[PDB]
DNA sequence: CGCCAGGGC
DNA sequence: GCCCTGGCG
């Protein structure tokens, strides 16, 4: 047998030997598209596109192996003695009879799992999309003043506490429902004189795009969902112009002098970085270059 | 053979058809708790003990019959045809197997529902819990002010007018990050203070005291809070939110109103019975309130 | 401690 | 258009 309790345990152990992690998955995704050989000029130029495909083929790459996955677990709870001799018809009848609760709270598992891999996903190939543009950033996940639901800070934690000026802050949540009211207490809490808020939702509406405005939270998403549906909408922006933004903010910082704790700070704010990504060459290699430089 | 989309409409037409909404479900639960016969005093003295009976009576019933309807649902996906020769244990692993999204879909609306229906029938346990009070409360989901606010006390055109003397509810059963909202909707319209009623056990000392800046004050069973709260004045009962409600309706007992705002309140309220027309109890809740305009 | 490949009410 | 009988990462 195996209760309940028992099941749900068991769940955890699987899921964690069998799956990849979020941001390993995108990195994965990101070279096998061979985004690793792309020019800083396609991703400033490109990025709805990138996002698109990004979200396309992770979810591809994901989706055969949730199936497979599913299949294994509900197997634990498959009673051969209990049901020898059952009509087969009678088999599958108690199986949806003696499981029902198993079964939900497998499928309760995968979705809570595909919320949160939706997210850290959705951040990672943002996180990504900065590093292949070139563009300095630190990643919040990776090393108050800046809350949690900030996911990237261009250029850096260090210099946004030097000062806030000519840096920029951004946020993504992949669906808004009502969460995007999150965004506008963070804001206000720290002092944030703006954040970039990174959606592919398609749904929201012009009453939370203006109190958005309002709270100094610009809304970006992909190209093709602003012309589809916020068409002649200047308040919400694309990606294409939140990284000819990101780009042209992050010159002023590339001839920058730094005292010698600043620039302390700021290599040990790199170094906590090629640690937690000491796996993925590609992002070291984008971290040493900011490193030497 | 049922394709994923018309499982899911057929899961979603069954749902509509099967399960009585949350309200009718406290409503019933209420009721058959002898809630209903109460005098005010109990309410008051009691809410922890209440909420909580309530929320245990509402899952026993749901419970069973969400389990049944899950039962159900799959069985039309049973294909005597296809597994009319395999093993039984061959049968429930081919089940296992051709239906994974299906399955997945019927769970998925399961708990998106439960979600749903947990914040509503926390809500509506918490509005019969101010009426039950005799405490004047609007409730926003039956008649500026978020709309996380649930309820309203006095009521919406008095708050309007001036919101002193006035008390927010707003309920989330779990905060995770979700509270953040709260002073999103504080901050946006001004509002004074915000009671927020929860269920969490979990929540931290620096969650309580961004809200503390914020002037929204949670509020939990005593039980939650003499376990994990115990010493922190930041963190209310409902006992104390009741007894701060009745202490401010007091102030709203004997009001002279102009003819106007009497007009405005007797239309909230004749809009409010409308939404609980079924619900005798409520009805008579807001009759006694109309009668006061008169009084 | 945040996320919401998120439908339900 | 807000809810989160909500676990995963």
């Amino acid at each position: 047998r195996l209760s309940p309790g028992e099941f749900k345990t068991l769940i955890s152990k699987e899921r964690k030997s069998h799956f990849i992690t979020p941001f390993a998955l995108v990195y994965k995704t990101f070279c096998d598209l061979g985004y690793d050989q792309k020019n800083s000029d396609y991703f400033l130029n490109n990025p709805s596109e990138y996002i698109i495909a990004m979200r396309k083929n992770c979810w591809k790459e994901f989706e055969p192996f949730e199936k497979e996955f599913t299949t294994r677990m509900l197997s634990y709870l498959i009673d051969e003695e209990r049901i020898k001799d059952m009509s087969p018809y009678d088999a599958i009848r108690d199986f949806t009879m003696e499981y029902p609760t198993h079964i939900y709270d497998l499928a309760l598992s995968n979705t809570q799992s595909r919320r949160s891999r939706a997210g850290k996903e959705f951040e990672s190939i943002l996180e990504l999309l900065m590093m292949g543009a070139g563009i300095p950033v630190d990643v919040q996940g990776a090393i108050n003043q800046i809350g949690k639901l900030v996911d990237l800070v261009m250029p850096g934690v260090v210099q946004y506490t030097s000062n806030k000026r000519n840096t920029m802050l951004i946020s993504a949540k992949t669906t808004l429902r009502e969460r995007w009211q999150e965004v506008p207490e963070e804001v206000n809490r720290t002092g944030i004189r703006e954040m970039y808020l990174a959606t592919l939702d398609d749904s929201f509406s012009e009453e939370t795009i203006n109190i958005l405005y309002e709270a100094n939270v610009v809304v970006v998403t992909t190209v093709e969902n602003k012309n589809f549906k916020y068409k002649n909408n200047n308040r919400v922006l694309t990606f294409e112009d939140m990284l000819q933004s990101a780009m042209e903010l992050s010159r002023k910082w590339n001839n920058v002098s730094y005292t010698d704790s600043e620039k302390e700070e700021i290599q040990q704010s790199i170094l906590k970085q090629i640690e937690k990504y000491s796996d993925f060459p590609y992002v070291v290699n984008y971290y040493r270059n900011r490193l030497s430089a």
